[PDB]
């Protein structure tokens, strides 16, 4: 019902995007420390997925394009605890390349932490253009963790996935850790490296459903990993299992269902005029010998 049609940030074209990749790029390698040493690079992805998630098919309501994040309803949202973080990584930048909107910038710090990483290249298209306070989505659109399989299949319909971009698209949860005073779950054992290591972890581990401190459920291995109750349920739900499988035994296939998805979710909302530029593939810092 909305349209929102992305604009090209005025005069800009490729290089000047590999220029914001870059400096985001060089901060992540900067900034080592950031919780307990995993870096920012987490925390970037989740703060993508987490201003593309508000969207809705149907309205085409929230979404990246608007850059919504900045205001303080959806800044406060309490399923994006944490989040001001990435957010406060991203404000040097934005500083530095005030041209650049901001649903561009949330969007391609995550395709940024996401190669640094060692995962996949995801192609990224720029023209998400900032739009006003009204325009933020209400909070509430993003996903429960403590459900089960079916829950998840219904929330993701949302977004246009299906079972294998969903299931793809939770591979992010390789990444970083959960943060009781973020999400009321327990943090396990941490990565800052892209893999299809959350598949294999799935499959592999001897998970116990547990308490935490906060008094909520997931499952913990006696090797110190953790998955939330949304997690499990791939493995649950034997449809979301054959695709964990095949994920778990194949890291080629999860890197490529995974940057597709991952574009996807960063466009959902938006139209590319027929017009637009080909999407960018941004080159690493290692790949440029920076
Ligand atoms: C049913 C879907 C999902 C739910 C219930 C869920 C839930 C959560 C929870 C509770 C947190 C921890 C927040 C905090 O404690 O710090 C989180 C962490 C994170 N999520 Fe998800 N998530 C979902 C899907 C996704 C997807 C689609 C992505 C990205 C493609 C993703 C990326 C991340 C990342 C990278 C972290 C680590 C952040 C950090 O270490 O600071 N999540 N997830
Ligand atoms: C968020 C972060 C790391 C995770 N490891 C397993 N599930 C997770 C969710």
């Amino acid at each position: 019902t909305l349209v929102h049609v992305a604009s090209v940030e005025k005069g800009r074209s490729y290089e000047d995007f590999q220029k914001v990749y870059n400096a985001i790029a060089l901060k992540l390698r900067e900034d080592d420390e950031y919780d307990n040493y995993i870096g920012y690079g987490p925390v970037l992805v989740r703060l993508a997925w987490h201003i593309s998630g508000t969207w809705d098919k149907h309205d085409n309501t929230g979404g990246s394009y608007g850059g919504t994040y900045r205001f303080k309803k959806e800044f406060n949202d309490p399923s994006n605890a944490g989040l001001q973080n990435g957010f406060k990584f991203l404000e040097p930048i934005h500083k530095e390349f005030p041209w650049i909107s901001s649903g561009d910038l949330f969007s391609l710090g995550g395709v940024t932490a996401v190669q640094e990483m060692q995962g996949p290249k995801i192609p990224w298209r720029c023209g998400r253009v900032d739009t006003p306070e009204d325009t933020t989505p209400d909070n509430g659109r993003l996903p429960d963790a403590d459900k089960d399989a079916g829950y998840v299949r219904t929330f993701f319909q949302r977004l246009n996935m299906n079972d294998r971009e969903v299931v793809a698209l939770m591979g992010a949860h390789a990444l970083g850790k959960t943060h009781l005073k973020n999400s009321g779950y327990e943090g396990g054992g941490a990565n800052n490296v892209f893999t299809n290591e959350f598949y294999l972890n799935l499959l592999n581990e001897d998970w116990k459903l547990e308490k935490n401190d906060a008094n909520n459920e997931q499952w913990d291995s006696k090797s110190g990993y953790m998955m939330l109750p949304t997690d499990y349920s791939l493995i649950q739900d034997p449809k979301y299992l054959s695709i964990v499988k095949e994920y778990a035994n194949d890291q080629d296939k999860f890197f490529k269902d995974f940057s597709k998805a991952f574009e996807k979710l960063l466009e959902n909302g938006i139209t590319f005029p027929k017009d637009a530029p080909s999407p960018f593939i941004f080159k690493t810092l290692e790949e440029q010998g920076l």
